[PDB]
């Protein structure tokens, strides 16, 4: 029915407010005129609320009767290349990121990180990518909100193809119609991405696919979160499949989407 960090209730029905970020505002404005228009939440412009700027977005949960939601972070890389430059010239040591690391694998931090009780953001993000499915499959499950009100973010070590399949298997709860609709939507999204003027021109980092379904077998998928999506310089383009090597700005977005369609197609035959 309604999603209600960055989010606030909107005046108009079926809308949601999200804290304005300049990269995200640029991106949503472009996407409304792109092949991808139908694959992203409708963007209605910016509004002021308590002296601060908000994106007026379509509430993706509005069409659904008690929605189940899964957030899938897309790409082999989850940080901008500029973070790698900043961490070499002027590292911001992060003590929070060190404690999250210790918790999952106490042997993961180096002798110096242990001494620092702190890690760089890129180091933490590369580690996160490697213990989840991000590095190998080019996406990872971030979270589920079920129809019973229960939520989980317990997916940091969800890595193998079969582990990912079991999360989707539990998420769709044997609803053949929801899974068929999800696969049809993902096939149509892949086709739209492969012709999109926006997509060939932009490095898409930190974006998610939001899967939404309900007990009436309504099912939708949208791309969300363009806070780290940046244009390539002087008419350079990405294939979004080839491996990332510092300088090439490749995100593996379509490697991810390919693997995700493969896993859902496998689940459909089980
Ligand atoms: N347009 C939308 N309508 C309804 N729910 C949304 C919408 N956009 C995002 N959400 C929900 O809010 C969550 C956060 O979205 P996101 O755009 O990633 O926010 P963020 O705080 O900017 N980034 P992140 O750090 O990745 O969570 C999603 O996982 C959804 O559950
Ligand atoms: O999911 P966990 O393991 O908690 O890690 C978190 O992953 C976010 C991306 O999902 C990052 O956000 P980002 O989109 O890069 O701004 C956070 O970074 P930050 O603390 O804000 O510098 C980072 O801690």
């Amino acid at each position: 029915g309604s999603h209600m960090g960055s989010f606030k209730a909107a005046g108009t029905s079926g809308l949601i407010l999200k804290r304005c970020s300049e990269p995200e505002r640029y991106c949503l404005a472009r996407l409304m005129a792109d092949a991808l228009r139908g694959c992203v939440p409708a963007f209605h412009g910016v509004v002021e609320r308590d002296g601060e700027s908000y994106l007026q977005l379509q509430d993706l949960l509005d069409g659904f009767d008690g929605p189940c939601v899964l957030d899938c972070k897309m790409g082999v890389r989850t940080y901008l290349e500029e973070e790698l430059t900043k961490a070499r010239e002027r590292p911001k040591l992060r003590k929070d990121m060190y404690k999250k690391m210790l918790a999952v694998d106490p042997e993961a931090p180096t002798e110096e990180e242990h001494a620092q009780r702190a890690v760089t953001k890129p180091r933490y993000m590369q580690w996160r990518e490697g213990i989840s499915s991000s590095t190998t499959l080019g996406f990872r499950i971030e979270g589920i909100k079920k129809a019973d009100g229960s939520c989980s973010t317990d997916f940091k070590t969800t890595r193998s193809r079969e582990q990912v399949l079991r999360v989707f298997e539990e998420f769709v709860q044997g609803d053949e119609e929801v899974l068929r609709r999800y696969l049809n939507r993902l096939q149509q999204i892949r086709d739209t991405l492969e012709v999109s003027e926006f997509f060939r021109r932009h490095e898409v980092i930190g974006s998610s696919l939001l899967f939404v379904h309900d007990h009436c077998h309504r099912a939708g998928v949208w791309l969300i979160d363009f806070g780290k999506t940046t244009p390539l310089p002087d008419g350079q383009i990405l294939d979004h499949r080839r491996p990332w090597e510092e300088g090439n700005r490749e995100d593996g977005y379509l490697l991810g989407l390919d693997n995700l369609i493969g896993i859902l197609a496998s689940l459909a035959e089980r």
